[PDB]
């Protein structure tokens, strides 16, 4: 469940910055989605995520449309929802979300919190899992639950890299 080449962060204290927002949600709603997404991984590893509002962070977060400078363009409604780069400097670890998607905080397509949590796995060095119940499973499908926490397969994956 590790990204090929075993690329990992050499530090456990990471910073992130939300570069822009989506008009479909309030700023407060986007911030809460991102915060909870990171909290999923933090409670199962030594990783600490610190938000900054200016300057250069380790993980940049932004909403872009079509061609946006990294040679991996988005494609309008549905299809590619977002993507993130493996651990590293520069664009490494950054996560981009397709601005043409309907972003929600409900079970309707597409829940920001869920897509983000998945993307951050890639930002930390995790590959896709073959376990249909894992956050890192290749296919998106929202499941309403009484309590939202990181599945055991994802826990094993994050621990196998950072302990
Ligand atoms: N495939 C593609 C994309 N997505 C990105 C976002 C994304 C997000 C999630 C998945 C697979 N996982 C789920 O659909 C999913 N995982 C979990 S873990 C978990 C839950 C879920 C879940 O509901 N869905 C809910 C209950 S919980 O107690 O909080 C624990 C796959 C994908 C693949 C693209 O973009 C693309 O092209
Ligand atoms: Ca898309
Ligand atoms: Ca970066
Ligand atoms: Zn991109
Ligand atoms: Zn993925």
């Amino acid at each position: 469940m590790l990204t090929p080449g075993n690329p990992k962060w050499e530090r456990t204290n990471l910073t992130y910055r939300i570069r822009n927002y989506t008009p479909q949600l309030s700023e407060a709603e986007v911030e809460r989605a991102i915060k909870d997404a990171f909290e999923l991984w933090s409670v199962a590893s030594p990783l600490i995520f610190t938000r900054i509002s200016q300057g250069e962070a380790d993980i940049n977060i932004a909403f872009y449309q079509r061609d946006h400078g990294d040679n991996s363009p988005f494609d309008g409604p549905n299809g590619i929802l977002a993507h993130a780069f493996q651990p590293g400097q520069g664009i490494g670890g950054d996560a981009h979300f397709d601005a043409e998607e309907t972003w929600t905080n409900t079970s309707a397509n597409y829940n920001l919190f869920l897509v983000a949590a998945h993307e951050f796995g890639h930002s930390l060095g995790l590959a896709h899992s073959s376990d249909p119940g894992a956050l890192m499973y290749p296919n998106y499908a929202f499941r309403e639950t009484s309590n939202y926490s990181l599945p055991q397969d994802d826990i094993d994956g994050i621990q196998a890299i950072y302990g």
